[PDB]
């Protein structure tokens, strides 16, 4: 189990917060709430990772936000490929039902010193009713439990701020 706090700002603010669990077995669960300025809103997601090997796996994923203003079924499908043991690559297809269209996300991760993580992160959003975020991600797992990180993000004209923790049980 991992809690995730995380306050963002562009150039009003945003804040969530993202518990979450991966089974040994693959199932997985998250709950979100998020608060922003008002607006407020929260999101669940279940999913399964199926490791076909050490290299490849594919997740299935079901997700429903209820808000203010985001209203949508989110469901998807993430593949990964571990093209190292420190390097991955993962795309997603999250079509969105809201009140419709599609994100494709993908992320390369590169995990380096042991402790850090630095991720890119292209998405395109294309409505049925476009748009490129790239997003630089770095992480540094501080302890056993703690794992501050930070990001930094286009959104196409103007940046987007993150920082956050990630608390995890041990
Ligand atoms: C939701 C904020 C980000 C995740 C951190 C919450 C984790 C709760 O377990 C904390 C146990 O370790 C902390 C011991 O110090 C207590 C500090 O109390 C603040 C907890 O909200
Ligand atoms: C495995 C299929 C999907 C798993 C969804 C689990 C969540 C079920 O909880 C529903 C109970 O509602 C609690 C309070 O409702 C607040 C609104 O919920 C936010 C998103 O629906
Ligand atoms: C992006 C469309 C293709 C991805 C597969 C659709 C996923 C949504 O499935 C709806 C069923 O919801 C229940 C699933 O909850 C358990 C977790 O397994 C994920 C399978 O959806
Ligand atoms: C790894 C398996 C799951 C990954 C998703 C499977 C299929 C994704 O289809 C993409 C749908 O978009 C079609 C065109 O792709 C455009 C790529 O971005 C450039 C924009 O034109
Ligand atoms: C081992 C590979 C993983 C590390 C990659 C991290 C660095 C990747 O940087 C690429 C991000 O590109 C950001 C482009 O910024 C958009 C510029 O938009 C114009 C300004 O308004
Ligand atoms: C199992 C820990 C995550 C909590 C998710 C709650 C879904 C309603
Ligand atoms: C993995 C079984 C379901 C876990 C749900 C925890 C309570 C919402
Ligand atoms: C401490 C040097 C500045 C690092 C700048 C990073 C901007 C994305």
């Amino acid at each position: 189990v991992s809690i995730d706090y995380r306050h963002e700002m562009q150039d009003g603010h945003k804040d969530r917060l993202l518990i979450s669990h991966r089974f040994a077995n693959g199932f997985g669960l998250s709950s979100e709430v998020k608060w922003a300025q008002v607006s407020n809103g929260t999101e669940v997601v279940a999913s399964y990772v199926y490791k076909f090997n050490s290299v490849f796996s594919i997740e299935p994923g079901f997700s429903l936000e209820s808000g203010s203003s985001n209203n949508n079924y989110r469901p998807y499908l993430r593949g990964r490929a571990n093209v190292t043991d420190d390097l991955s690559v993962a795309l997603r297809y999250r079509p969105y039902f809201k009140r419709k269209g599609y994100t494709l996300t993908g992320n390369i991760d590169y995990t380096f010193l042991k402790d850090y993580t630095i991720g890119y992160e292209l998405e395109y959003k294309k409505g049925t009713s476009y748009d490129i975020t790239h997003n630089v991600k770095l992480s540094y797992k501080w302890d056993k439990n703690w794992k501050p990180y930070v990001e930094v993000g286009n959104v196409s004209r103007q940046t987007r701020y993150r920082v956050g923790v990630q608390y995890s049980f041990h």
